[PDB]
């Protein structure tokens, strides 16, 4: 019957693929196919969009590898008689202003960002770290509004908590994973000889795990780390590990939510022109280490160690 997208900038991260998987759920549950196409770049979007047509989607669900191409996206869909949905990633225009006109469905990033901190904060404490020899290594990808808000939100839980604003660095990530963090925090890090003790800030799990994985190639063991994620879902191989890292735990929002819900209000408008809630944003967190992983994911639905 009825064929809808649902495209993925990072089809490779446990959150993408959790969603499509939601989707899947959604689509059998209303009686759609969700047609599921990675688009890792503009071009590969903007083709795949053509590609859509031609297979005769009524709409589709995208998390945009840019928010830039928000435009260009719409223009595209219109011309086909397509209803669109950002899922994650809001577009904007070429200001950079929010296009608040397309339905979005995301977490609700500042607060998330500010509960990373909050959790870094209690951790340290825990540790008895001296503050005089920790630091904050704050990895950013400014140019993505969702990004921002995370790592702004965490900075600002941590200076409210009353980390030394001095004592905050931060390093801009030319890529979104392992490797372009990893490059970002080695690079910081050997500026910094002072530094005992680190707490990472990054948007997300692979972020994350960068700033850890150059931590350990300098020189520093994990009781002297501490790194959590945002995802939940795409920490649970490091959390898995028989040995403690620097990776202490995750904040595991609900990309099943994303996917689903996206999924199912595009269908509700496609089908039956129900039109979608401009911003929909989703509050769930749960902090998830190495003792209580396997139980928060079985609880959430997302089972399997
Ligand atoms: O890239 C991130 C993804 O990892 C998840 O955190 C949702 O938001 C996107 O911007």
């Amino acid at each position: 019957n009825l064929k809808l997208g649902f495209l993925v900038k990072q089809p490779e991260e446990p959150w993408f693929q959790t969603e499509w998987k939601f989707a899947d759920k959604a689509g059998k549950d209303l009686g759609f196919e969700v047609i599921k196409i990675a688009v890792p770049d503009g071009e590969k979007t903007l083709n795949a969009i053509d590609s859509l047509a031609a297979s005769g989607a009524k709409g589709f669900v995208i998390c945009t590898p840019d928010p830039k191409l928000g435009s260009a996206i719409v223009a595209k869909a219109r011309g086909y008689d397509m209803k669109v949905i950002a899922v994650d990633d809001q577009f904007v225009n070429a200001k950079g202003k929010p296009m608040d006109t397309v339905p979005l469905v995301m977490m609700a990033a500042t607060k998330i960002g500010e509960r990373q901190g909050q959790e870094l904060y209690k951790e340290m404490q825990k540790r008895g770290w001296d503050v005089k020899e920790s630091a904050v290594m704050a990895i950013t990808a400014n140019e993505l509004d969702t990004a921002r808000r995370r790592t702004t939100g965490s900075m600002d839980a941590l200076k409210a908590a009353g980390f030394p604003e001095k004592q905050i660095y931060q390093v801009p990530t030319k890529s979104n994973d392992i490797p372009g963090a990893f490059d970002a925090a080695n690079s910081m890090l050997v500026q910094h000889p002072e530094v005992k003790h680190w707490l990472i800030v990054g948007m997300n799990d692979s972020t994350v795990l960068g700033g850890v994985r150059a931590t350990e190639g300098q020189g520093f063991k994990a009781a002297d780390i501490i790194g959590i994620g945002i995802n939940g879902v795409d920490a649970v191989s490091e959390l898995s590990k028989a040995q403690a890292t620097g990776f202490y735990g995750s904040l595991l929002g609900s990309p099943d939510v994303h996917g689903y819900k996206s999924s199912e209000m595009l269908y509700n408008w496609v089908a039956k022109d129900v039109e979608p809630p401009k911003f929909t944003e989703v509050t769930d967190v749960v902090l998830i280490t190495r003792d209580n992983f396997k139980e928060e994911l079985e609880k959430k639905g997302l089972g399997g160690k």
